[PDB]
């Protein structure tokens, strides 16, 4: 029977059977329609393309999203994604397996709800669960204490746990992600000269922020580099066969997560959420959040993003006490790992939602 | 055979063999319950903590006493920690030794019927006695003669005993001790800033009593050393890192034993009532009990009490008299060490209450 | 002119004009002095309260008995008390009026002569008189012969009497009162759980004793009774709100009266008091005070006090010769009515000591 | 000469003029900054923003409370209010008149010393006095004797006070106020979509908490109007025009005043605390004070309050007794009324520390 | 001394002495090259032609727009179009006046620091200023409050700016714009067969939209008219004498500023890109910006737009709320009578950039 361990987040799906190591189906939750109407006999027609493929024709296509900020905005887009994801990649009858789903946590009802109610009636699903992300990323760490910093292409959390549990008042959700930090990009690099207004460039200056972008550990460093332009300027080649050089942008691209008034907003940066995490914690555990805080997701990827966090988190808290952080390379998948090995647990068996106990029992017991 | 001595106190379990030095099992008597309700699988899930393990899950538990100023509170509680007094660090099944349990003095007829009923009962125990603290305490000593001061987390007692024999009529019981400082201490350490509001917090401040406190010779250069700060303020570190600096605090928690007055109570301090207890004997036999007054428990370690108590004691009685004070190092223990002396007495051993002598006569032949 | 007759027991004062049937005021005699320093602007500030006033406001207050055991232990606190009494409830002038006071037997002298001394010099009174409770009580039973018990809040008295005169040699005070049965009825009381450590819930436990007690006729019968729970065990309410029940402590609290060895005193009960007074008598008279044994005083009060009286002397006694116990109803009032009808006899008035008598004769002819 | 009356609590400062039946100037305590550095000549500068004037200016400015949980978090900015309450809306130099200044009690020594030395130096002021809120409170209400409960934006309160006086060691203070209740509906708030991020839109919540939420009578009847949706879903309207609908957040947003348990507190409910610091108090008074239970602040404004009051202290307190619950209306500013009453009385004339007596006496003299 | 300023957009110089009414010098911004090779002797010689004299000869040069999209193209151009300007049409040397020049916002790095850097070195400028258009349009309405729209022949804008200030992360620049919309009206005049290939003939369709275009409130009722036709062709005449009838491409030419998909763009229509900018914004300050949204630039000239405007924006946002737009008559000339007036505050004066503080401190200083 085994499972399948969904990761739905934006801009990523990850998915794949539990008890495996890594997911096999990894695409871009993207549902491509095409812009311009086209002429031709034979073509497509494909009134709307899905993942992997919307990605092979961006010039065509308007990329749209399904997903915002963890919230799902439009859920015929996403059931397109959800259908391609099991019948053209992991190739399988959702009914012959029960399928654990992930979500955001602080995260509004109407998602668990639909979600669920998607899962069971147009798939039929013998059983489900959907689960907090932070918590599959703890178990993915191999460790059952410590604070979790997950920031994703939607949303960044802190979510600290102690000895198990949990404590539900210092969960701390925060808007910046891949996509704030893609679109201050674009208009940070509109600067040199370089315009990307359309939904396709965006993907390519995602993909500029994934290579080159790095976060520096004093802002003023950088600062200095982009004053004398030696290292810190970098070619990058665009599918078109022109050429970017990229200075300073390079690193104040990511600089936004530490100082998100970037961006505009008053929020204070993802150094002062886990430490603001940390107080809002009882007196007795905060060292071992302080010792043990763990990173998951794809905005944790930048280079040099644990260093500086170990400067600032530093500066904040009392210096007497050890902060380590715990940053483990294959972090990005630490979600869907965490999913899988959670699936494999007997334990976790009984806590399945049964598509029977759904029928009698109501949309109001996902929760 | 052997036998098992038992002290139940508020606070500390101190429990071991008969015939030893010193108790092998002390921990704390309190039953940890999970606050937050906890989302793993796997976890604990270990709806009730207990001793030393409650003590190290603090941030999560919301810990509870379950025995207040001596009298039996909740009584699963108790029988709780018992049961992990007995196998999970004793080793012991009750039903090959007889046990030795204690008890404050003038204290509610509930608690020996209904300890004495969960010790045959619930554990079955060939034979067992309950003694009034103070006496063990006094054999603990080596001596026959002399007036016990015996302050606990609990209650505070007066017990004057005279070539053997005792006097229930002079017998005076006070409640305040390390529960009522501790508490105390709280609400005079908020006046600095600090906030201590949970029972977590309350063994935190329980642990700087415990070290910093010391009781003044006389209260008024104590309240000159406030009024310059110099050796009077000292660093306490907390588990989380923060640093406490507490001056005039240090010295004005136990100051509340000689002046109930603090807590808002007309009892008059605890010189008062040892000289008071010493009114209350026989004219005879005064002089001995003013020789030899006697010191026991966790809340008479306060550095410098024996010399308060040889101030205060000096000036209540008539000055023609010697008032030699015996507080002997691992006095804390005293009254373990006395329910172990006496257990090894063989005298004493007509004195056990048998399984069967219980079962015919009733609960009424405790006393 | 009249005469003021005021009788200053412990526990209470009874005050008013001689030739009445009882006294107008009556109101317990303390001081109440504020335990809690208060912040208000306009509230009291009264620094002292007196009689039935601190009765009002006992939990504010530290209550404060100025006499004990019928000696007077603070003298400023008496005054305050008499001030009050006659200007704020008897509403005289004392330079108006003779004022007859009283005192127990065999009572240090300081108390006449501090008393006398009071009186004139402070109030400034034309003439008065101090005289023997038990006397008193005696004429008020409209009698001549008997051995008087009288039992108030501070003290017991035998006092037998022949033909008038008296027998100076066989008066045996004895304190045991009303003041010593409250503290016995205290730590008997917790042995419920019910604790009662202050002043003024000492007062509370005055209240019960004075509704809820009773004398057994037979000790052991209230033990039975104790066993088989049924009419013994009564509901009493607190002030609060709280519900006291009481079984065998109803009876046992007042017990102490025939068995002084429940407080630890080795003076014999009430009953070989009188006997013992009786021996010492010679043996021409003893047949009338057997005959003739009055009672007086709020601790004579308890039902089922005169039959254990009935029984217990018929059994010291010779069986041949009859012993009536007269204890009249109003008896509390006894030594009051005496002082009354003594005061409107004419041959008394001789008897006076006068203002000027006193200043030219001096403190020592009082006696 | 008259005097000022100033209220400084968390979230509104009320003042005006003593002898007056309400405060003229009643404005938020908030110091407006601008986020956004901004590009014009001749707008503002404006580089700070005080009180009302700060609310007309949310979207630019970043709202800062210069004081938290009755705490003064940061001097400048209070400071600046008081400046700006002084001479913008009571139009006043402070050397013409006494001041008479509020804070919470059990609240640090650093609040009383600075906020005196502000006054005495900063502003001149000829003489003034800082009064415990619930006495205010209480002379407002026209009555003596009462436990008042002030919840006001940082803080709740409990001080039984009793014929006058006080008594310190059963007031028990709290941290569960409009500010714990804002922040909780803003959390709750997020489950139906609608996310509140930033400190102007908290007062968009507050806004709502004011008009809309309630105390439910039982939280299950609560619980079944969620459930079923007619009365309990109310429309609100934001600034910006759009549509808010809140059912079951209407009510249990509140409900965390019982349960604190919502934030994640071990602190018991403002139920529990009343009723905790009624069993601190002396046998003899705890009936006036159920009795005369008293209500103060903005945080006892929620329709059904007094209700669920009068429902659970009933049910924790002995049934025989009355509990009247005293909530008047215009209890906002009983505090205020009761700062202008005591102002107005000449016997508390003598209590105010003169400019002279600090110079000479010192800080210390404030207590 | 007064002050120049001058209003560089593409397709318009507007420029003149500060404290005016209108600019003096209007014209365009092109630099005529001849494009045939001419055979005569004194004939021009005339290289190069610019402004208004290169609108004179059209039909020998090919003109040559120097600025594209806000973004300087050609610099040696730029600075012909300046020194013509300053010589031949407002007679002044540089060197006598501090010059207030304009730009778009969002505009690369490299346009204000070569413009200063022209400006200093090539003229010579005691001080200059370089300011964002839609603040320069704002100051014109009279105005501190408002979104503005600012549409010249490259760029649209929109800049949010509330009570001076401004909201750098809500500013949105489009390439949709004069230029665009003459090219679209090119492509779909060919469709009634006039052939316009030629820069020349470019202008001639500019001239056609300028007059006769206007913006359908409903697209469908334009379709109408297309479909039945009486008033929607109007005839055009040519310079060289043809007629043009032109029917719905007279109103489905600026339908592309609603929907750029018209010319293949994914961008948004203007009024969803004001009604964008209104979301990014702050949830308080939406209210003022919908009732106070502001129009600039000659591609707001098309009659008709304000209502399509107070059309769709209405459709967009919530109904409940009063969306005012401002367009004021003499509108094309907003930004250069903001110049014109933010010159003659006297408040302004201190930003102007000094020659000599530009030579010290470099080119980093502009911004
Ligand atoms: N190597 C990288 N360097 C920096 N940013 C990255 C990198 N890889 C991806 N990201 C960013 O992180 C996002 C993917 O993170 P992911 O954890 O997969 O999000 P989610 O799980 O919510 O889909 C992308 O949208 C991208 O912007
Ligand atoms: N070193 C110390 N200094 C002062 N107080 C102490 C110290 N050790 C413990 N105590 C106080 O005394 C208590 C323990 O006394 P203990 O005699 O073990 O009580 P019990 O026998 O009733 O359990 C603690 O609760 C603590 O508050
Ligand atoms: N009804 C009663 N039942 C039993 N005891 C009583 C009763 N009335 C009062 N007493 C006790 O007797 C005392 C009062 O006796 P009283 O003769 O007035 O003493 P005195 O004359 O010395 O003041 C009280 O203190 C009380 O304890
Ligand atoms: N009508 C109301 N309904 C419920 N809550 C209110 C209402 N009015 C104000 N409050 C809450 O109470 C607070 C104000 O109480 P107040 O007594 O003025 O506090 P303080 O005196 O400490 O400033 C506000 O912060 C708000 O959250
Ligand atoms: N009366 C009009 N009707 C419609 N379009 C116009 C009109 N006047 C000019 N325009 C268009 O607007 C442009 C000029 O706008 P302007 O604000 O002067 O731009 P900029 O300030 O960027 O030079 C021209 O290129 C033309 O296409
Ligand atoms: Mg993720
Ligand atoms: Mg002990
Ligand atoms: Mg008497
Ligand atoms: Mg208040
Ligand atoms: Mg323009």
């Amino acid at each position: 029977t085994t499972a399948l361990v969904c990761d739905n987040g934006s801009g990523l799906v990850k998915a794949g059977f539990a008890g495996d190591d890594a997911p096999r189906a990894v695409f871009p939750s993207i549902v491509g329609r095409p812009r311009h109407q086209g002429v031709m006999v034979g073509m497509g027609q494909k009134d709307s393309y899905v993942g992997d493929e919307a990605q092979s024709k961006r010039g065509i296509l308007t990329l749209k999203y399904p997903i915002e900020h963890g919230i799902i905005t439009n859920w015929d887009d996403m059931e397109k994604i959800w259908h391609h994801t099991f019948y053209n990649e992991l190739r399988v009858a959702p009914e012959e397996h029960p399928t654990l789903l992930t979500e955001a946590p602080l995260n509004p009802k109407a998602n668990r709800e639909k979600m669920t109610q998607i899962m069971f009636e147009t798939f039929n699903v013998p059983a489900m669960y959907v689960a907090i992300q932070a918590v599959l990323s703890l178990y993915a760490s191999g460790r059952t204490t410590g604070i979790v910093l997950d920031s994703g292409d939607g949303v960044t959390h802190n979510v600290p746990i102690y000895e198990g549990y949990a404590l539900p008042h210092a969960i701390m959700r925060l808007d910046l992600a891949g996509r704030d930090l893609t679109d201050y990009l674009m208009k940070i690099l509109t600067e040199r000269g370089y315009s990307f207004v359309t939904t396709a460039e965006r993907e390519i200056v995602r993909d500029i922020k994934e290579k080159l972008c790095y976060v520096a550990l004093d802002f003023e460093n950088e600062m200095a580099t982009a004053a004398s332009s030696s290292s810190l300027e970098k070619s990058y080649e665009l599918p078109d066969g022109q050429v970017i050089t990229i200075g300073n942008e390079r690193f104040r691209c990511p600089e936004t997560l530490f100082q998100p008034s970037f961006i505009g907003m008053e929020s204070a940066g993802i150094h002062e959420t886990t430490y603001n995490s940390i107080m809002k914690c009882d007196i007795d555990i905060r060292k071992d959040l302080y010792a043990n805080n763990v990173l998951s997701g794809g905005t944790t990827m930048y280079p040099g993003i644990a260093d500086r966090m170990q400067k600032e988190i530093t500066a904040l808290a009392p210096s007497t006490m050890k902060i380590k952080i715990i940053a483990p390379p294959e972090r990005k998948y630490s979600v869907w790992i965490g999913g899988s090995i959670l699936a494999s647990l007997s334990t976790f068996q009984q806590m399945w939602i049964s598509k029977q106990e759904y029928d009698e029992a109501g949309p109001s017991i996902v929760h």
